[PDB]
């Protein structure tokens, strides 16, 4: 596919958007599998998952090969309150940051926490003023398991609450102005 | 009465303070019913409620009628630690804010939440320095339902812990610089 | 002794730590005591307690008299996540202070809570970025009761969660370029 768009394919949820930008494709491959190719993107984000987020053990494997900034990120909203959360495991030439609030350790790698707010931003709801909880892994990897609710608990512990999972968490590849190419499953 | 003052009206505990700014009267009525009348004022707190906190649900109606800076906000003070709680519901000219922690939905409304510290400013224990929890309706209105430990919830979740109920909570009219009236039950 | 170092003495675990600065020494004395003698150092920490930090009530007693920078103060270290945390009895001419978050009442004595952030700064897992987590009396004093769960919870709810207890806790006295001396049981 090449347009905005959600969906189910092979039993798994899937979403793809972008800006616009350069050229960006997403491959939908069988099971839980995608991959993503794109050139001078704008913004663009892809991958599968499932419609609703939820405390879960996600698996993954793969290959990411950016050549400029993008992250491969485990991806999510939630409602009561609307939050974008983000757990990243690789990224490219730009390291996502933010306010600093401390770590968590889970699935062998320890990830620096932060938050950031977003004011009147585009959102699951619309335009939005929200709350953006990160967990970004110290060490860059393409492959692993991502225990969702240790990122979810540490993130409590920090006065960082999440809200009701009515929105999709993915496996996410997201690209900024830059090109490459992933292939996860 | 137009003199600072506290004591139970009706059953009901009832608390006036004004900085002499400009004139301010309230009326003390039957049962929870109280208003206020100002021209020009300073600073003045005025409402009805209790005299020790609570977790509770607070039901109140009436007119609001703001000319300038005014809030129409549930209030209170906790100690250990001290902290000045608001629910504001209405506001006037200008929208109580602070440093934004995030939201909270109560009563079909969603507050935004902020924190904001007072540093060695008057207060029920005296000159001190403290925090001010603030949720502030998205939307304003005259008149529901305040289900006050919902605020208290998020809040906690948001790391700003409540102390102890050991001061008064009132549904109060407070204005700052302007004229207006009010009449709430 | 004189030089960097770890051990127990009279069953109680000790630690003794100087950047070279000035003239700092350590007695160790019978069961939990010690006491410090320092003229112009630069940094030093030394104190007697435990291999391990606990949930435990702290009783110390002794005389504290410093002349310039020093701290009278419970200190220890966490990990997953690494935190720094000290809760800080009496002090010199500098009192210890950082981004203010509220207060925790405990041991007859009031502290103000801060926290401030460590970053790429010497640790007990090297160099590394960390919180630090303080309480600071309001009050001066020399002795008491320290119960190091009231400050655990209070921080905890305002956000600062504490790791696992892989490092000492010492009932500490620290310098910072001045001169002075302690004696603590």
């Amino acid at each position: 596919i090449t347009t905005n768009q959600t969906g189910t394919n092979n039993g798994y949820y899937y979403s793809f958007w972008t800006d616009g930008g350069g050229s960006v494709s997403m491959n939908l491959a069988s099971g839980g599998s995608y991959g993503t190719s794109w050139t001078n993107c704008g913004n663009f984000v892809a991958g599968k998952g499932w419609a609703n987020g939820a405390r879960r053990t996600v698996n993954y494997s793969g290959s990411f090969n950016p050549s400029g900034n993008a992250y491969l990120t485990l991806y999510g909203w939630t409602a009561n309150p609307l939050v974008e959360y983000y757990i990243v495991d690789n990224w490219g030439t730009y390291r996502p940051t933010g306010t600093y609030k401390g770590t968590v350790t889970s699935d062998g790698g320890t990830y620096d926490v932060y938050q950031t707010t977003r004011v009147n931003a585009p959102s699951v709801e619309g335009t939005k003023t929200f709350n953006q909880y990160w967990s970004v892994r110290q060490s860059k990897r393409t492959g692993g398991s991502i225990t969702a609710g240790n990122h979810f608990d540490a993130w409590a512990r920090y006065g960082m609450p999440l809200g009701s999972f009515n929105y999709y968490m993915i496996m996410a590849t997201e690209g900024y102005q830059s090109s490459g190419s992933s292939s996860i499953s």
